């Protein structure tokens, strides 16, 4: 499947000088790595698509993220940076890319996780789209926002499995996780 995870501020915020305008939410987090790390197929890993800038975002120590196949778009990087498995110069090769055979039989779920400019762009893709969207329920300051989600495309699924959807809440900020689907 082809996925999207992102968290979003009550005002649709995603960014603030190029960092996450709430502070850091321990099981938002957590929620991240479990589901872009878990496959749902014994002997095959996923694979996460990320921008540069979010690439460069995560401390090297923690390069590539662990336990995933780590691609990375650039129109100007020449060779993968350091530590990053694939290097793709657009998402059109990407998604191409993890349809070819040594792909296909490696890769179960194919997860974009950001930042805003890739975001922007997987909105754009036809056909099956998943949104895992964590729901912060408060407004924050914010200079980049998620792209709309046209609920006449895409249905919020009640339920999902491995997916808490009860209201959550750290020192005093209240969240949840919802899925949407489209199918066009
Ligand atoms: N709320 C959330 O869940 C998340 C929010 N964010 C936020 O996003 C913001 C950063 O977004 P943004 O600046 O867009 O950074 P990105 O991570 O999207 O990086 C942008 C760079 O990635 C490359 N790129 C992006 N899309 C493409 C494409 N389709 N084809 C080829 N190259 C591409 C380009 O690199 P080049 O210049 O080399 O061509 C571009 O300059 C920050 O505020 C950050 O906190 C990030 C992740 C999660």
């Amino acid at each position: 499947s082809l996925n999207c995870i992102v968290a979003v501020s009550q005002n649709m915020g995603i960014g603030k000088n190029g960092d996450l305008p709430w502070p850091p939410l321990r099981n938002e987090f957590r929620y991240f790595q479990r589901m872009t790390t878990t496959s749902s197929v014994e002997g095959k890993q996923n694979l996460v698509i990320m921008g540069k800038k979010t690439w460069f975002s995560i401390p090297e120590k923690n390069r590539p993220l662990k336990g995933r196949i780590n691609l990375v778009l650039s129109r100007e990087l020449k060779e993968p940076p350091q530590g990053a498995h694939f290097l793709s110069r657009s998402l059109d090769d990407a998604l191409k890319l993890t349809e070819q055979p040594e792909l296909a039989n490696k890769v179960d779920m194919v997860w974009i996780v950001g930042g805003s400019s890739v975001y922007k762009e997987a909105m754009n893709h036809p056909g099956h789209l998943k949104l895992f969207v964590t729901r912060i329920m408060q407004d924050f300051e914010s200079d980049t926002f998620f792209p709309e989600i046209d609920l006449e495309k895409y249905k919020l699924l009640p339920e999902y499995p491995g997916v808490l959807s009860d209201v959550q809440e750290e020192k005093g900020i209240k969240y949840k996780f919802e899925v949407y689907e489209k199918n066009d």
